[PDB]
């Protein structure tokens, strides 16, 4: 069977409550996690962490986004810190257990429209084949629309993550998420444009809302603020990073921490270390019962597809959820659904295995063998491989029970099939 | 469309309380779905008739119970023999075919402590007359079903026993019987003897809400329509038992009297189906698939896994059916055991598993004849297209609809683990 | 467990097996089905009324005093048959059964007198056999008109008219019969005193396998409303000529009760049949093992969720009084009441408790029995120079009749619910009180 | 649409974070009582008098630093500035005294915690935080340790390492309530476990109906600049919809150069936090989890906390000796203010432990019948929320008084109008 032990780590005993309060009173700090942190972890590349063996060591830490910050710098300096960045990753390509994409992201300088200083660093985005853009003071759907253009003919797949930081953006919230890729609660600006006492407010309102649309959004600025002169961090930057995880971000941020401070890595730590703890103190019960009553009823298969997979890997405490995408959407609506089980997405893009890093619990495992004559063997083997990967990262075991998504035939879109497989 | 979402109670299924859910409730909401919880009508002189039995199959009598306490066993056989020919008389239109099974209804322990002898030959008559079901008539404790197991021998192994709780001693040990038993029958003739009569509805709907934990298939029985052993029409009392009993959530509704010796065997039948369908879908199934999900444990069985993203996944799309291929009927009733609204169309090569499937609400059965392809993968698409052209043929789908496909990963039982959103052309 | 620990400790595990208290504790209705215990005595007072409709079965003194024992709270009489001196014979005969047992005070049971009309046959609103049978009815005073055939507001506007001015005090339950009637409800309710789901004709205008929707929607729209409903009409059919009835008889009372019902009728049950006080009986005893079997846990959430907030005291005393009386799981809630109003709005949240409506209006004793749970004491002594005296003795007739009749027990807690001043709608004060 | 009240119809949490807005007002007063350290940076009478003004509800005196002396001081410079708003009974603010142990060090009760508590006790202090609890036998010894003149004073233990943790119920049964600890809590298990503690010990202690304080670092930033850091406002809403009673500050009152600014930030943050607490679910749970229960007080207390959320009301104004009654009524979380009218001066002090609680110290001249005495107590009531802000001409209030004089009777609940 499982054992008693299985039952105690995790929060087990405090996702088992009734209610929320009662989940609450069980939660124990004796009660281990197990499972692989989920939030993704945004850090930002200057002159603190711009070598490439300090970069190798952030990797390793649990950096899975590099920022760059084009409010300071130049091209040829964030150029640079971009070649560390890919010369860092592709030094774990060796080994399977090491290598991990790592999305590359550009945050703008900003704007009474789009700067010119924005079109040129938006081209050089694209130039330099960025996977997202982080655009600043986003106040209203025109903004997204502008910055979407400056993307011209080869960026339409890099993701727009809009930056909320002031009254406008919160009040044209909906306008501005119908048409981003996801959100960035920028609590810097925003703390200076609202009052200091209403950020919260804000924050919370844009995780739920970004939780309700299956949108990624990230938590930003401040979160371990002291640790850019100190080793340690305060117990308000501990509660701020727990706390964006239990109120439903998707990734969690670093900004002077990473950029400037004396304790780049260390801070990195923290974050993982914070963000496993909260994933397992989640009330699931609660949370997925909500998501699928404000989801409306949907005729799309992945959608379809996506959460019976999550009610499937519930019912059995799924080791893991493995997906076979290639633009990552079969992903980001399995994640959508917050499934406990980490989702083990399977792609041969290496831009969507890079990009997924915005939707919490998507694990990318980048696929390079070359296709199959037989399309349910080219399947087959990356399900596969998935398992052997799991197993080498320690997700999975033989005898632990996995939930497969695949779709009935080849090409983006048609994800429409779940299986529960067993592990051999 | 908006007509859609106006018929089969979906205003009131929409509903966020159980107490709003009522409010809205509308008489002018058509049902849609087909009837779900299965008809047992008792075959006597009033239904022996081969005639009169083709008439009662297309008014949805799906399984006809043999009353053992009247009777020998040539008039049995005979009974048996005309419920088989009125059944295979619908043979040659296999996409529209509709199995019925046949339960032998036992006389009962009488004065004794247990298995009475009578019981014993009644028992070996149908192993050899092969019997679906047993519905043991006064069980008492586990032992009763062990020794009713005992006697239909290593032959009667795929034989259903349903155990009849019709005492207070039987609803005192009502976990240990089901915990051993296929599944239960309220049988409330002598349960309204044994006990008081004012408190029969207690231990009606305690057994039925223990059967819908286990998963295990509920009768709900006797006097349900009563009057129309003699009426065209029944009792306002009567419509209300029979819907209060589909809403508390019982697998199968039973006739009696009503279809063994009254004169309105067939109307008996057609009333039972109309008001069935009424009731299945004024179930608030918001609050019941929430409260079967919260206390069903957690399980590593693939079926059980399978089957609970198959409902999930039934209910984001309004699916309008459920197709599953099984053999002995488990995955079906797995199916079946989360209440979904979609139907669970069941296509299998077995006739006593199809059968058998008539015990578990919204399992329609769908006897597949045609020989094996040689490649297992075609011979599963044929059936599940075998299931798509007989639920087109009997209203249960449409082009466009969307439905659950739930399939196994190799031949045999027991490996069901694979479940596909499926667009019907 | 936690949650009911300390208390068990202190009532003793006896306390909490009885009047289904383990399937009330559930965290599910699911759970709370599978708790249902036909060892689990009901312990309280029967609540769901008893109407009975009086007839040649049913008529004389001597078998109205067995009928008002065995439980029967209101006496309908039905219009469609006999005559007015067949009527007021009945009526009088109601009276004198009621008032033999008026000489204990401290026991007397008031029986309320119901006039079920005849109907509009085939016009298009009130006939002229129902104005003159209307007369009739204000003229003997009766509480209650059951008016046969309401098929929208203005007909309730006409049998109102027709009680003039010397009835105004007279309950109108609307008799909902028809396809029409359901479908203009809400307008029907609102200007209605409560409704009745008269099954009957119900049954023949609509499809036979649709009465058990209109029946549920009705009783759950009245519910919301807070106003009295009555389910009527073949619940022991079978008892019209046999002493026991069918299992779908039995099922359909406790179901009735169950789906929320003020009232359980009886019609050929007790008009004509042979056992009419076995009928009364019967109702009975499903009632009391149904009112024990309600979900209190789910009903109670439900009721306060939906009903939107008030500003009037009245109202927001009676929920106050219901949680508390749920907490301390409170014997009994004893209200002083002049119109039933405060014992109506307490009763509408549906406390396990009992509540012990002090009144000194002999009428609204008798029509209080619409609402479930309302147990009527007529207090019959002068009033006492201090007002607050006088409102004292009234709580302490209650306490002391609470402990003859066996509703309350030394030890016990009750929720006593009074107002600040004289007159009708005042009610703003909710004690909790230690019986002695 | 003000006090988030568009969130708090919500039908479900998620949907109660989608309608929060940052342009719905707070309206009710603060009920999240601030702890002020007071030190260097706070002790004169008209630093004290702004800190009152700022929202300051009880003092604490560290005696890990200072000396008896010292702290006496403090105590004489912090009762100089309350009474200074005396003059006008209507809205003058009782402020608790807490004094904080310095602990037991090397290892029970230590011979300096035994002459700081005995200096505790002789200089009237309402609270004692005492420092590493690790079991019931520690709080035994500090109760022992306050003698018999100390028997009124409220216990609150501090929970700073994993034995006061993993012993946590048996600490919080022999208790009057809790502080989370943090500083050395964070250094005594994993940083990034404290969380889980915190949550945990709010949730328990909200569950048992007794006080809960969240400690240490809340604001820390600002013990050198004029605002905090994004993660310390976040810290101080966040340890208010976990459900403390209580918030503190330490260095950033005691020593640092924005005593009176940091005061106002929690007053401002706690304020915009509790209009964003899901009434709804919380009322519900809390009500769900509290036991079944005889004593009049518990069942009055539920009764009226229903029916504040029945009518809106704006207060439940409440009599109260030992203010038993008010913490009855704090532990159901009313969005109504819990007007606590006593005329004992301890008590109004104490009771700033318990959310919600806002004591009146009832200083009119006495009613010779006793039910004229309770009615001029409920007028005080009135008269002193009118004036500050709670109550209007129109709204309806919940009134708690009890049968007979004396603590431990109260069983009435009424529903009135006000004006
Ligand atoms: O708004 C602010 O002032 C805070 C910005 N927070 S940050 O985005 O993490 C940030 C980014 C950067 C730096 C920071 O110290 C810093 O803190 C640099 O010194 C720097 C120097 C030369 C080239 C590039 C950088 C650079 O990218
Ligand atoms: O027709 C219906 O659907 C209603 C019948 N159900 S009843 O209202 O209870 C009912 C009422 C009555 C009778 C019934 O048999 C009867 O059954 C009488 O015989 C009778 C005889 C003489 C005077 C008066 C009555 C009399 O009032
Ligand atoms: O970090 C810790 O270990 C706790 C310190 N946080 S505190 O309790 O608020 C604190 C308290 C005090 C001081 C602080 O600077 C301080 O910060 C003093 O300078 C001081 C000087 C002279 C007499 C008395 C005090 C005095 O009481
Ligand atoms: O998440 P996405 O981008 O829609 O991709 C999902 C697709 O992946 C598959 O599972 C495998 O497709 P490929 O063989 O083309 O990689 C498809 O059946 C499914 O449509
Ligand atoms: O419900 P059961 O009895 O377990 O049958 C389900 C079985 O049916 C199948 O779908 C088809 O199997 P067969 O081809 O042997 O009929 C299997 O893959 C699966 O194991
Ligand atoms: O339920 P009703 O009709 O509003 O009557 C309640 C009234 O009864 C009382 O309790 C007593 O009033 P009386 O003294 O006039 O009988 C009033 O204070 C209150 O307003
Ligand atoms: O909250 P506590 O300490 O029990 O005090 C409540 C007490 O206060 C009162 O309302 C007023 O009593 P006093 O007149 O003695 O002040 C009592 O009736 C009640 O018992
Ligand atoms: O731009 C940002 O990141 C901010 O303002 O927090
Ligand atoms: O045997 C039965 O069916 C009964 O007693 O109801
Ligand atoms: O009128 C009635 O009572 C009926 O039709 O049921
Ligand atoms: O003593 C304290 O307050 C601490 O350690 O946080
Ligand atoms: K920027
Ligand atoms: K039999
Ligand atoms: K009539
Ligand atoms: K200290
Ligand atoms: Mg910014
Ligand atoms: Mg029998
Ligand atoms: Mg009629
Ligand atoms: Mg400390």
């Amino acid at each position: 069977e499982l054992g008693t032990a299985f039952f105690q780590q995790q929060q087990l005993p405090a996702a088992m409550a009734d209610t929320f309060l009662e989940h609450l009173c069980l939660l124990d700090i004796d009660s281990e996690p197990v499972a692989a942190r989920s939030t993704s972890i945004i850090a930002t590349i200057g002159p603190a962490s711009r070598s490439v063996e300090r970069l190798k060591e952030m990797i390793k830490a649990g950096m899975n986004i590099a920022r760059l910050n084009f409010s300071h710098g130049s091209h040829e300096y964030h150029a640079e810190s971009i070649a560390n960045v890919r010369e860092a990753v592709e030094s774990f390509a060796g080994s399977p257990l090491s290598y991990r994409p790592v999305a590359i992201a550009l945050d703008t300088k900003g704007p009474p429209g789009l700067s010119e200083q924005d079109v040129r660093d938006l081209r050089f985005g694209v130039e330099h084949g960025v996977d997202i853009v982080f655009a600043s003071f986003v106040r209203k759907a025109s903004d997204v629309a502008a910055v979407r253009a400056a993307l011209g003919p080869e960026g339409h797949g890099i993701k727009i993550i809009s930056k909320i930081e002031n009254h406008e953006g919160v009040k044209r919230f909906d306008e501005i998420l119908e048409v981003s890729d996801g959100i960035m609660v920028a609590r810097g600006d925003l703390g200076i444009e609202i009052p200091a006492e209403k950020v919260f407010l804000a924050q919370k309102m844009m995780i739920g809302r970004c939780n309700l649309a299956g949108k990624p959004v990230v938590c930003a600025t401040q979160m371990l603020e002291s640790m850019i002169t100190k080793p340690r961090p305060t117990r308000a930057e501990t509660s701020d990073v727990a706390n964006a995880v239990l109120d439903g971000a998707d990734c969690i941020m670093l900004s002077g921490e990473t950029a400037k401070g004396n304790f780049p890595v260390e801070a990195v730590k923290m974050q993982h270390a914070i963000a496993r703890e909260a994933e397992a103190a989640v009330y699931h019960r609660q949370l997925f019962e909500e998501l699928r009553r404000a989801a409306p009823l949907s005729r799309d298969p992945t959608e379809v597809t996506a959460i019976g997979a999550v009610e499937a890997a519930f019912k059995c405490c799924a080791a893991a959820i493995i997906v076979l995408t290639t633009t990552g959407r079969s992903a980001q609506l399995l994640s959508r659904y917050r499934p406990r089980a980490a989702v083990i997405a399977v792609t041969r893009s290496a831009q969507a295995a890079r990009q997924v890093h915005l939707c919490r619990g998507v694990f990318p495992l980048l696929y390079r063998e070359p296709p199959e004559a037989i399309w349910a063997d080219d399947v087959d083997r990356r399900v596969q491989f998935g398992i052997e990967s799991g197993k080498l990262r320690g997700f999975l075991r033989v005898g632990d029970l996995v939930i497969v998504v695949t779709g009935w035939r080849p090409g983006s879109g048609y994800t429409n099939i779940m299986r529960v497989l067993s592990i051999s």
